């Protein structure tokens, strides 16, 4: 069968915006099919069930979200929520409460958005934080993920300051703070995601090239670290900073990139979230910021930022382990892969 695929990008070099492809289950091929959005520096995107695609965006010395309606192989912009300052890092969709959250590296903060009856949006909060921490990297607050929680409550992580956060979500979009994390010194969280029951989650440290497992309890939104695991070999002392994280449908296995080894880690989930690598496999390329399982969860499709390729794997559904099916299909300076659901 053919799944549609798009690519969130830079635009410092030679891409236009956002791309879309195909993924040929049959065939075990990937394809870059062109360009579904001309716009700048949409690093980062989100869709809705309405077939909305909202993208980070920079519109000159300002930065925020497009919102997009997607129609066939075409995308026509709604409109745009800009401010001056730098554009976002992270988009999310709450369908439930019709809102967009999005992360903000360099100003530290996490803003919500509430969707109109067409999709288009309207700023509602932008909470700002602060904080460092010991890296050269943690001059202060970075906010680099907001989503949901398994009680819907938002998971806000600042890489900057060594938090992650809980906030709760009011109907009219603001948000007002429930717990937090403080992890060690210089672990630089960066993305994490739920188990299918709820019960754990699994952070990603770019800066320590670690992953930690938290066991998560509805009845406080709080957390509880649980474990830590490396993503790369103990002697791999170069530059490297974890960057995507998922997890199978199944929740029985983990997957995180690493940016810098450029590789896949796989770990096996087992009792009480435990972690085990099972495999580490390269992207191909370099600096894999992104990559995710297809629906069928028999494909993965990673981007590789520097050297502008995507590189498909086929997926064992019991082993969980992957193996290279194509590499090389040009997708100028890559940074997310976002299949259609």
């Amino acid at each position: 069968m053919q799944e549609r695929i798009l690519f969130g990008t830079y635009t410092k070099k030679t891409s236009q915006g956002i791309y879309q492809g195909t993924l040929d289950t049959t065939a075990k091929t990937l394809t870059n099919d062109g360009l579904l959005a001309a716009t700048q520096n949409p690093t980062y995107l989100a869709l809705s069930a309405k077939d909305c695609l909202y993208s980070v965006d920079k519109e000159d010395d300002e930065g925020g979200i497009a919102a997009w309606q997607i129609d066939g192989q075409t995308a026509h912009k709604l409109n745009t929520v800009v401010a001056p300052g730098t554009p976002p890092a992270y988009v999310a969709v709450d369908e439930a409460r019709q809102l967009v959250y999005s992360a903000n590296y360099h100003k530290g903060t996490a803003e919500v958005m509430k969707i109109a009856a067409d999709g288009a949006l309207t700023l509602t909060d932008t909470v700002q934080h602060s904080g460092h921490g010991p890296r050269p990297e943690q001059d202060g607050s970075h906010i680099h993920y907001t989503d949901l929680t398994p009680d819907n409550r938002l998971a806000v992580i600042d890489l900057g300051s060594d938090k992650v956060y809980v906030y709760n979500v009011s109907d009219a979009g603001q948000l007002s703070e429930q717990s937090v994390l403080t992890m060690e010194a210089g672990f630089g969280p960066r993305h994490l995601v739920f188990s299918p029951d709820g019960q754990y989650a699994f952070l990603a440290g770019e800066l320590s090239s670690q992953i930690a497992s938290l066991k998560y309890d509805t009845q406080t939104g709080a957390f509880t670290q649980l474990g830590i695991v490396k993503t790369i070999p103990a002697d791999y002392t170069a530059h490297n900073g974890a960057a995507a994280i998922r997890l199978s449908h199944d929740g029985h296995f983990l997957y995180v990139s690493n940016r810098g080894y450029n590789t896949l880690a796989v770990f096996a989930v087992t009792a009480d979230g435990h972690l085990t690598l099972i495999q580490q496999i390269s992207t191909e390329g370099d600096f894999p910021r992104d990559f995710d399982l297809d629906p069928t969860e028999a494909f993965v499709v990673v981007v590789n930022q520097n050297t502008d390729n995507a590189t498909l794997y086929a997926r064992d559904l019991t082993s969980g382990k992957l193996s290279l099916l194509q590499k090389d299909v040009t997708v100028p300076e890559g940074v997310c892969v976002r299949f259609l659901e």
